[PDB]
């Protein structure tokens, strides 16, 4: 009889409450594709909610659907055009890879291509398994003095490049991060490490307040039934003066308002977390005061920076993870996240290696 | 006896309802200051509204103010410290000049001084009268080949120059405009003056966008009772695209959400308007996309670049003047404007040159 | 026997001075390729120096190359994966088409990509011929309204197009354009467009200052003898003030150097025309006054923007066009080039239709 | 008898090597101005250059000049519309003061304003001395926890700031510093607090090389008599890529060229060192990969910033001070400084407080 062949576990949602471990085939790479052996995936609030609802928003399941966004993995094969990989290369995967070249694209804002192909989200499958292939523009090759969980943090970590680019966050802002989730914290870290120089951080809990103050946070603020106005009161009061600069990481009305009350005139104001389709909010008063409202879809250009400010030890994630599951304990992985006691949680894919 | 004093007739603004023509002491100017003697002033809603309700949100006349403050004059006499400026200059006048050097001024947006003076917004009283002494740094020398009225028609121009500038209007841009009022046509005038290759302006009067037709208006939209969804779409009909940038002058809360599903994904949806203090709007929609909004406070560094426009026929604002009324037939001016049959109002406030 | 093949004559550069018409093989187009039969090919100073020197620069013709690189075409056949075009369009062709998906690409600046395939720059062939494929992406179908010559002249007007948003031409602006060539008209055309209240050109030809004067100039100044200061000096005297941006389209030292000293403290240098290695220039002068000197090299994002102001009629390239030729008559029209009395010369390649 | 006056002795340059310590008048603030007991004065080579021939370029010192221009003090007396200022205020003092609003100041640029007054340019007198008087609208109060030297070394910090800023330098960034002097070595330090992720820094100097290691340079290169290309090649060497941004901070033209070289296509270089009025470069080399050339003048909006980096303990500067002196003996600081063996010297005009 012939050699075992290899698996290619996956994790699949196949509706509300329906998560399953199934073997796929193994994917075949195109000529600009390669194909890679998952080493870490991290999962956050949009694969559970998957999981939960089935959808967010739009965004419907459709057919099963494999879940996984946020990861990194060894190359195993290369497509005949693949230049800058080889096997046996560590790379970081980013998610979302045009599918053409349009206006967005050439414009230099690739994640507005309304065709991007998008791990885990309906009907793009994600990557919580064993090998998978993806266009070798997007995975990057990451230094031997960055790990496997650092590279699948990269994900998460351009939420917060991205939003503080898209804020303007530079030398000396004071900056108000409205939430203290691993969002909320990566913003944290990215804001700190752009010169901001005082960050003050919200959140309902003061566990993760804790937390982010052991990362860096300036200032924290922990929200009890204060009214947006005396939020952003109590924020200016704290920093002795107003934010130059507030990334709604919630989603919430309340903080929406809250942050367009307390950012300095001529300011920015980010919109990272999703709420519901309407929001009621004091336009007039962002509007009279030119603070710009800029909204965050997901990310563009980041990868390469992100790398090189882990090689450059110039920020650290390590402590965003909490917890760490081998691929077949995805299930516990996903109960533990619905505790809410953690930030980041990992899945270890490769069964060679199920180190950091 | 003495030869006779020179007077200072003034519109004068004392409550709801309580419009005076009346007296007022000549001013004298302080070392950078110029006294100009008033010829053409402009008159918006913005005067009619402290006319009528006293009062515009929470700026209120506590005390008679004089109105006026789209204006342009003949200088009269100088400073000791000026030295720009000379008797006889004939200048446009803007309105809105900065107390104090603070953060806002030094960094080039002295619009949001928090301690700015601005012409007829209570307490500070206007030029609507025969002498006014303006800060000589405010005062913009016209060329011979612009008239009083366009130096006047400078302000809402202004206002135009700033919101096309905050949206990023450029070269082939297909631009949507909410609202045909002076406003939106300033606006409309300077978008097709930086190169837009389309407007599109909606309005719910079908008089008003004739007008704007006649002046450049590539495309018109009579809104009548659509969703923002079906105004979005029928603008988008009409271009065979989305607009990259959305100037929004009506303020009314379904355009502002008709210009966030209407705008280009990456585009800027620019809030000139003013509405209500509250607003509910589909941020999450605008975020995802990455629809910018940015507000529009007056403005910032337009006067030189209008008299440049001005002086090189660019644009043309003249068609923009309905009607012209001596100072002393304010309150006739006033009534006319009520009627909303017009667009923008001049008053002559020099008897001895009553002409454009 | 059977039916006659169709021909794809080329124009082809063997070496200096050696220009031969010759047949190639018809192109079979790969998936995200089209195959168009040629119609409309603008030549330029590029395509007659390889053929007079057999290079420009590093860039040197190591085989027989195909000349041209501003034209357009009928798609003749679209590769599996080609979606937006279809045989029978009517498409304008962007020559700088990038070969991977760099970071200059994802950034949105895929001109500066490296690897980039670029019409007539050795050792990539052009399309001076019958039949030539070319990236889909980068193929823009033409409006009904808008002729083939307009669209081989997006080639040389996106060099203006890149050029003034490299140096921020705006609303109002004072332009300096140094050179009446084919690329310092489009310039004065594009700068006009974006609403530059006067732009002056300066060329060594009154000839060509003339034709400028025709399309738009505001202000022309022969260049005779005089030193740059002295260039500077006139330019100011005649607008009045120093241009906040000037646009050099000669390459000439002396032309650098008057930009530096005309350009006003704070604007922009723009860098078009081509010279030698070294240039000796006032940079201190330049540096103190923040004079920013920033350099061109061709475009990105400029075809969708031209083909939009072309259909709207915003801006007019037709005068550009001096003579035309068809494509079996080359020589000719490379020798009349070298003449210098006209602008730009295309060359049609379609047998079955030699109108504009 | 009545008490004895205060005095306000001044170290002046009357020409060449002609330095005095002498008695000046107290000065007497104006309505916006505030009087200050000086504290603590940083002296560079513009201080020294001044001294030694008199002169900097067309700056020539035609009488008797005070020294001085990176200081701070304390509030001793304020004008009469001061408000935000009051005795016994410690405060940083920005040497470039407006003496209008022209449009520089408007745009925000404030540096750029032609009649700027600026402490020790001449004909302007520097704040070496006792007493000095500034406008107070650039006097910025110190926080407790921020030195009086830290407030005079935000004078060359704000040199940092300003390249930085005009270089585009943030997140993730490879920057290439040319030159170890002071200006150099704040340029690191701002560099890095604004996210680089790797600065190189090159100099002649062994010695300051290891100083720069010492505050942060990732990697240093001691250049002796390699070419400008060679430089390049070296410093991507160490980088295994191209610098997107390079501070040039010696005004050599080798280290400009190697600049142009070096910089990454995109990429900035900006001019910070003074050199002579003709530099000979590669502005070919620059154009065609979009290297943009921006200089730099001083700074504009640096304070603030500067302020909250310090107090934010952001960036530590006090390792640049490495000799300080009494005002008294600031001849023999001058010659110190002439050794060329520290970095900044600063002279203690508070005999009550001589501390840091
Ligand atoms: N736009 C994008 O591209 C993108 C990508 C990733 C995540 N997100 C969104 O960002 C948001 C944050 O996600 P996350 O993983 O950090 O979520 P999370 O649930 O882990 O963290 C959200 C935090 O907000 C706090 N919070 C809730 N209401 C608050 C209020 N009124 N005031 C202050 N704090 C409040 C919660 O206690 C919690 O710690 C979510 O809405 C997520 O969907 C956006
Ligand atoms: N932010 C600022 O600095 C500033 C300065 C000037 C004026 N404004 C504001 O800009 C707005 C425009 O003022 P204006 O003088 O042109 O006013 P206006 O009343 O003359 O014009 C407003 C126009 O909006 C139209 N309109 C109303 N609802 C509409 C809708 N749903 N869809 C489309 N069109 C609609 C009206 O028919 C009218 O023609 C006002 O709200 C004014 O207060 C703002
Ligand atoms: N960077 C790019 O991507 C790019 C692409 C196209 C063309 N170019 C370059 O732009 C330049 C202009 O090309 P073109 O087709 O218009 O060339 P051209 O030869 O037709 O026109 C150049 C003009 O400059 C004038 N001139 C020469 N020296 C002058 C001086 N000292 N003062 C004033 N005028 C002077 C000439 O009389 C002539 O009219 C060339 O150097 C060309 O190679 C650059
Ligand atoms: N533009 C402005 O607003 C402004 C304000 C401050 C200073 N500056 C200028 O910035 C420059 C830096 O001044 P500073 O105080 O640091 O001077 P400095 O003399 O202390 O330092 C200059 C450094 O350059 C090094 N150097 C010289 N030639 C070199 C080369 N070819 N390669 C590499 N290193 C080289 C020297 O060894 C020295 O360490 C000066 O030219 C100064 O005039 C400009
Ligand atoms: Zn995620
Ligand atoms: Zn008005
Ligand atoms: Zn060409
Ligand atoms: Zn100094």
């Amino acid at each position: 009889a012939a050699a075992a062949k290899p698996n290619n576990l996956s994790l699949v949602v196949h509706g509300p409450g329906d998560l399953r471990l199934e073997n796929y085939p193994i994917p075949e790479p195109g000529p600009n594709e390669v194909l890679l052996r998952m080493h870490s995936v991290g999962i956050c609030g949009s694969d559970v909610h998957y999981w939960e609802y089935g959808r967010i928003g739009n965004f419907i399941v459709k057919k099963p659907m494999v879940l996984g966004h946020e990861a990194s993995g060894t190359v195993e094969k290369v497509g005949s055009s693949v230049k800058h990989l080889k096997p046996g290369d560590r790379v970081a995967i980013e998610p979302g890879a045009p599918r053409e070249n349009d206006e967005f694209c050439k414009m230099g804002r690739y994640n507005l291509s309304p065709s991007i192909f998008f791990c885990a989200t309906p009907p793009d499958d994600g990557n919580l398994c064993r090998f998978y292939k993806h266009n070798a523009a997007f995975c990057y090759k990451l230094p031997d003095n960055v790990t496997f969980e650092e590279g699948a943090l990269i994900e998460p970590l351009s939420v917060g490049i991205h939003a503080c680019r898209r804020g303007g966050v530079t030398l000396g802002h004071k900056v108000l991060v409205c939430g203290a989730g691993p969002i909320g914290m990566v913003t944290l870290l990215v804001a700190k490490a752009m010169g901001a120089a005082q960050v003050v951080v919200t959140d309902l809990s003061a566990t993760r307040l804790s937390k982010a103050k052991e990362i860096g946070a300036d200032l924290v603020l922990q929200i009890s039934k204060e009214s947006p106005q005396e939020i952003a009161r109590k924020v200016e009061g704290q920093l002795g003066c107003k934010p130059e600069v507030t990334i709604e990481c919630t989603g919430a009305e309340a903080s929406i308002q809250a942050g367009i009350y307390a950012t300095r005139s001529g300011g920015t104001l980010v919109l990272v977390g999703l709420g519901s389709e309407m929001t009621t909010v004091p336009l007039l008063h962002a509007a009279i005061r030119e603070v710009d409202i800029k909204g965050v879809f997901r990310y563009c250009n980041t990868w390469p920076v992100a790398i090189s400010m882990l090689a450059s030890k110039s920020v650290n994630v390590k402590p965003l993870v909490t917890h760490r599951f081998p691929l077949e304990k995805a299930l516990e992985a996903f109960e533990t996240f619905k505790k809410g006691l953690g930030l980041k949680i990992m899945l270890k894919c490769d069964p060679s290696d199920q180190n950091p």
